[PDB]
């Protein structure tokens, strides 16, 4: 893959952070000077072609609020993926572990960080398959960033109208999820619809039920997350507009 | 994978076509049984993808479904053996025999595809690409669908919008629309849907509420079936259990 291929002997496995479906992440050090995260992909988790597309996306996309790629080790099995290390780890556990210790003005900065990354992927026609607090990482300075792994891109004469319409306004799925994310941040890791099941939630949202307003979220902040929860997808805002609305509130409140 | 394991030497590679995941050839088992062989590429699928595909191939069976004869998992490229379809694709079969069909044969074909889908519907399986080009015909003129590359019905209910949850509840209604157009291909003798419109014009043509015109070979009652498959509201469309329910009724009426 060129310069992206790194030397394995320069790595050093030290600790374990977690395990996923497409491998296991392990904490290490690059040349014993910088902290990095290393993911060990399983032999049969993904196909060859699937890795070329996934990799091709990680090298061509770059944003300050996206998990930076340090390199990969495709010259061995299992293959590695070296990236920057996030000291604080997951955002969900971060909101619950360090709960109510950061003031409200910091909560909105977390939404801005995620909105900045999504706005970038939006400009590149990329969709987050699972946008939620559990899929966001926090670094030492409290910056929230999303990942590039597992991203998506965006029969005509045999497909129904429901499929055609979705193929043109599918980007609005990441907007609804983002709205529920702000709810998780301002609720400090509260699970959406705690008093409802999966079947219930699907029925309540269909009837118009929306998440309450976090007590730590101002009435204007609620307008942002609530703007993302519009029945008509085309009536929902874009990540560029949401970023402007978030920045607008930050200036008026801070 | 057990008894499903076939000896690559027992099969002889006597070519039929090629797909994304590999190429399909023609052969015979022990010089006595006819079957088709699929040589999947090395990097097209993953180990987990195959195990799921196979697990679905070996656990499903239906007369109108492509029967699986076996696989060769101790070989690279991995092989998948199935029954041989003398007449091959349905679209080419409708165009090569356009002058050699009866009105009862056309409706019989539609049943052969509906009977298969009805079985898939009961097992919660979905055909991602249901069309005449993905259907095969054996020597006796019986149509059969394939179960390779199917999908079942993750979506986080708590973070998904309504259009996604509503899609997961009416996912089988999408194949109904495709089935309705399939019947048009049959009674139209292989004509391309919206042959006089482009991909962008077809999408708008459906948005305006217009649909395919009735083929002259289809009767008023048969067209009502395929037309019922094309309803703006997915919930208002019938089910494959109901389509077969009707197709048989029009058969007895016109037979
Ligand atoms: C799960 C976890 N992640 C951490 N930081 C990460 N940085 C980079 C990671 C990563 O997975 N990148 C990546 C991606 C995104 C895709 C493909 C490939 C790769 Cl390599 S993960 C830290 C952490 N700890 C901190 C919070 N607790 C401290 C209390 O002791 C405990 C746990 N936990
Ligand atoms: C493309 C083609 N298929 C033919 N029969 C097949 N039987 C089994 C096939 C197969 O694909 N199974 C399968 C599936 C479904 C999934 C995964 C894996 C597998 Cl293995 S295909 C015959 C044929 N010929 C007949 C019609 N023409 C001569 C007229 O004189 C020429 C062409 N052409």
């Amino acid at each position: 893959y060129g310069s992206w291929e790194i030397d394995p002997k320069d790595l050093t496995f030290l600790k374990e952070l977690g395990t996923g479906q497409f491998g296991v992440v392990k904490y290490g050090k690059w040349r014993g000077q910088y902290d990095v995260a290393i993911k060990m992909i399983r032999e049969g988790s993904m196909s060859e072609d699937e890795f070329i597309e996934e990799a091709k996306v990680m090298m061509n996309l770059s944003h300050e609020k996206l998990v930076q790629l340090y390199g990969v080790c495709t010259k061995q099995r299992p293959i590695f993926i070296i990236t920057e290390y996030m000291a604080n780890g997951c955002l969900l556990n971060y909101l619950r572990e360090m709960r109510h210790r950061f003031q409200t003005q910091q909560l909105l900065e977390m939404c801005k960080d995620v909105c900045e990354a999504m706005e970038y992927l939006e400009s590149k026609q990329f969709l987050h398959r699972d946008l939620a607090a559990r899929n966001c990482l926090v670094n030492d300075q409290g910056v929230v960033k999303v990942s590039d792994f597992g991203l998506s891109r965006y029969p005509v004469r045999w497909s129904p109208p429901e499929v055609l319409m979705y193929s043109k306004f599918s980007s609005k799925s990441d907007i609804w999820a983002f709205g529920v994310l702000m709810w998780e941040i301002y609720s400090l890791g509260k699970m959406p619809y705690e008093r409802f099941t999966n079947s219930e939630t699907a029925e309540h949202i269909a009837q118009g039920l929306r998440l309450p307003r976090p007590h730590l979220a101002s009435e204007r902040v609620y307008t942002i997350m609530y703007s993302c929860w519009h029945e008509k997808a085309d009536e929902r805002p874009s990540f560029k507009i949401l970023l402007s609305n978030i920045l607008d509130v930050m200036d008026e409140e801070s």
